[PDB]
């Protein structure tokens, strides 16, 4: 198998993110002014990124329901949703985002929550707790459990990054109930030759043409289909 | 004068601003990860103004020219618009981004530069140089010669951050000759009771009915216009 | 269980709401002028319901049948769409308001309510047509059925659901069905709601949630509604 | 029974309705002129109704087929679409309009409606064609099922319902079935109407209410009309 | 059989053919700038397939996968999708661009038969890609469809198909490859076919009216242009 | 100055136009069927200045007039324009494409370009009619007017700059101007470009940069037009 | 001079129109029957004519006022236009077609023309109406003005000038020019034609060819038409 068929970065690309993870770590911007500036080290390829979330963000402001993430890695996309829910929806306490890991650095889901947290205190309903909640263990225990836990969920948003079958398979079947038409489903991997099991999962559960697979033009991911149509 | 019928933050918004500060520069994040996750720490307020560069320039992609920032602070809009420009315009080595600024820490025109240069290194077009450039003096001066000099000059996009009436009166002249219709012109505080100037400069040379003034709904900044509208 | 974690008001919005009562009842307006200032005391959280069940209504202008409540609290939901028939809809005396509730509120507010709406209707274009308002009093198990036998003419342009819990809330999803048509509006008050998630429950077993597309009015975490037939 | 809760004039509509007949029956009008000047006696209430079969009849513009009407009272819509097919379809010979009804009106009735339609088509471009208007007389259970036997050609474009009761409705409906298209109107006078609820039990037996969309005008109770298929 | 009423070129098409053809190899501009000037020698017949293949190419660049075509002649569609791909895709690497034919100077028989030369011609297009260090981006599969594709898609099970373009000519190896890329569509995929209504080759239609019928998708033409015929998946 | 600040190419853009050019001249396809495999040799760069003289084309094809470009370099244009004319306007003779250049190539290259673009013609549904393609030769700050002098009936649908220069792209500017109607399509292959500032200059000088619209096609840096009164 | 650089027809297209004049005077049809049969003989460039006709008039049928034909040659206009307002207008008689011409065609041409003319309206709605077609004798520059002058109720919705030469061109856009309104067609038969430049020396002597947006019909060299006030 030739490694290089497989998406990596460029050196140039890697020049890049290594030059501006230095200008950050050494960078004459007074410390208090940092979070004032992080575009600066913002490079295209994670621009990108949030520029995708937003997009599929947009795409549900008039669904009920919760964000789920499956597979968080290291919380990017949950702190992309944590403010985006203060630019979008300031009078919606009933958006709850909802990431599901293993985890596994140590005690890093309380430095995430710790993160969540600073972003909520200036929600203009940061007085209702349970906004954002991190669920750790194998999604196939902790997705049913929650789920039963909670059968007022609708999810208007769920992003699958699981990389797997069998997680991928059990966790579609889990949440479909929950789905309304127009609720988005995407994936970080779907028609990736490194990580085949979530197409093999979405064709056993769903099959490729239950619903249209689209793309945002120019990316390579997500992939994300509109239940329903 | 009551300074608090001037916008300024609250106190969470400080709080969370402090939070994020500190979760930042304390973080379990492995340091060569942390561009890979900056949205952590990007709280609503400075999410919501990516969002509306992002707005402001998907307006002139099927406009000519460069984009010029007259006033520049530590250069946030400058790097998100080097990352925007690699999103949007891979094949368009002209779309050269202008920062007009007198920058007074010490040679911090370096260091934003080299934060320039950094993602530069990796765009398709990297091989071209002066596709950046910060230009150090006062508008008065460095806009007319910067022109003189680059009489090939199209302006597609045009961001004042000036605050006062003499500089905002002396650019938008300046510039003039070199907007077409479709052009954006944007202001940072035409509307804001501390800084007068914009807005009596914006009324000396052109008229607040010259085109229609705009904001993005939610946003009380920038409000733009499309020249010739 | 942390009842934080459950919609709650804040400081702020009490203290709002309670300096807002003392505005109304302590008010230099004359006293036959204060209904027609009434929003000087609308504040954003309840001028929000307002242009809701307006855009609610709005939707189902070009629809035939009636309006119907389920759960009605004191009735604000009731004062609303009697007002707004009369903005859209003076020549229309078969858009009939029903509100279906235990009426369990002082004894007698049924009584009083009726009269709220009987005051708005006098003055409707077809005031002289009675029975464009009706409350059901009783648990909705039998008095939505026994309304629907005794009125066969119905259709439901727009049934709106505020019963909080299962065994209620599927009772009534499965009685209305045969009256809706395609364009018929179902809204739910609390569907998603981790207070209240019997009407899931009962959404989920009658219909699926994926039966037809749930949307929310952009910014607003209720209602949650759908379109019959989409 | 509350006979006020069924749809009835105001005093005031009373009164408009018997001033015009007066000054209409009294006018210093010319003789030969009064039918260049009806307008002046078409109040609010009738323009409604004009405009609202004008509606329909631009929606089956595009539609091959007939227009039928089912319990036709004096004939106000049959003349209202002979007009119109003038307006519209000068060209166009096949639109025939059938009226059914047992019309039990004066005596010899029927012969007066045809000689006031024959004088609409007597200017028509293709007046020279016969059977563009028909009157069929009798218990629709018998004359709609007859007239679609000697006429297998036929295609219905629009089919107005005004028979109140159910068991006509539901057998007409199913007789009119194999003859509509995907964008056939079929339309209902009282289809929610407290009065006549036959139309709506009969219209839940044969299709459900949610078959196709049911629509109003904004702003009228009736008709009440689908699009066939939709 | 009346050979004229099978498609062919006129007289002038051909003259206009061989004309451009002594201009192109005789010609005062150098050499090396000649792959800066190929319009002067592309003819509306050839230009209207480019065209072509550009409108099917925009119409899935909001759908995940890859192109295959079945069936690739000298590779003129593979070419283009290579150089599509650069004007629409600069950051999608996963567009795959994938050519199956059974492949069966001027003298010389090639080394390798002309795969290998195919193969340089696309190999020339990625190496100024922007992703042009991820591999096999583009790749040639030798024999029979009704084996290769099948083993392809096994050997792939990440595989997306957003662009299937037919031109086997044959009923066999067509109807065999519809039936193994269906589990692979999408809704908004597209299927488009070279000769599904000729009468020369009528097994492609023979094919698709037994594995899916005419009317399972709107069969359509970009208007003015006999060929392609394209569906939609799912519309 | 640095010349790094000029556009040029990289030294991938190169490689593969290098390696084309030696797949092109060393291939193992027939001689006779090279000019049917072209795009296998067009590269992205070359195929985006196609696409951009095609979505040019398709924006005039309901305007009158002729297509004029000023600067040809070798015809690649004026090639693009040939095989277009045909896709599009297989009966509009009156298209007329009209090169101008000083031609200073090897001497006779008009001749041969005019040998090529009667290649293409040859085939056309009006290939009989003549001077359909006109190449001129000289100073334009000459010929453009001596060309409009002797064709009174010009209308210009089209015109494309690629002269580099202030004066003539001024003349030029100035010459046309009387022919142009709302909907022709003014372009320029180098607007912005800091190699040659005095298209931009002439530009600002007669019309204004604001006198029209300019436009980009998304993505690509050239060419910049605008639409005739907009 | 170049005669093959003017439009000519190809050998094929002569073959072609030899043909069907052969085939339609010796035809098998019954000889009452030919006039339904007429598209037999009508090849694609005579179909594209009465295309682009048929496409000038959709676009003012909300437009008043009457049709100008300047330069009528044997009439195959006035004939389309003719049929189009049977086809459009049944119920406009101020839809009046005026066609100017020397006619210097046979002698007694102009009696003839007329008599085809009315025989299309002696079926007409409103073929009762006389001076619904005009043909008007004469040099424009007198005709015109006088007709006018005679006529000062004229509005003209669609003026198609087919002259050719200069000085009527000009003389008639004058006259004309006070009698449009924003939406009337202006359309001309050779603007950009090699063979007749007087027609643009006209247009741009009179209004400039920037005046209002010119526009073909895809596909198509001629006519070239304008909106007025666009």
């Amino acid at each position: 198998q030739d490694l290089r068929a497989f998406v990596h970065d460029s050196p140039e690309e890697t020049e890049t993110t290594q030059r501006l993870t230095k200008l950050l770590t050494n960078s004459p911007i007074p410390t208090e002014e940092l979070v004032n500036n992080l575009p600066l080290f913002l490079r295209r390829h994670q621009m990108t990124d949030l520029l995708s979330m937003d997009a599929l963000y947009r795409q549900v402001l008039d669904v009920p329901g919760v964000i789920m993430e499956f597979g968080v890695r290291f919380g990017r996309h949950l702190g992309t949703f944590a403010a985006l829910r203060g630019v979008y929806e300031p009078y919606n306490p009933l958006r709850r985002i909802v990431g599901f890991d293993t985890f596994t650095p140590g005690g890093y889901p309380a430095y995430l929550k710790e993160v969540l947290d600073a972003h909520e205190c200036s929600d203009f309903f940061g007085h209702v707790t349970q906004r954002s909640v991190l669920v750790e263990g194998d999604v196939r225990e902790t997705v049913p459990r929650y789920l039963a836990e909670n059968p007022q969920t609708v999810i208007a948003l769920a992003y699958f990054d699981l990389d797997l079958y069998e997680p991928t398979k059990a966790v579609l079947e889990a949440i479909r109930p929950y789905l309304t038409k127009g609720s988005i489903v995407a994936f970080d991997e779907l028609d990736n030759p490194k990580w085949p099991g979530e197409n093999i999962a979405m064709r056993k559960v769903l099959g490729l043409d239950h619903a249209p697979l689209r793309l945002l033009p120019g990316r390579p991911a997500p992939a994300y289909l509109r239940w329903g149509d």
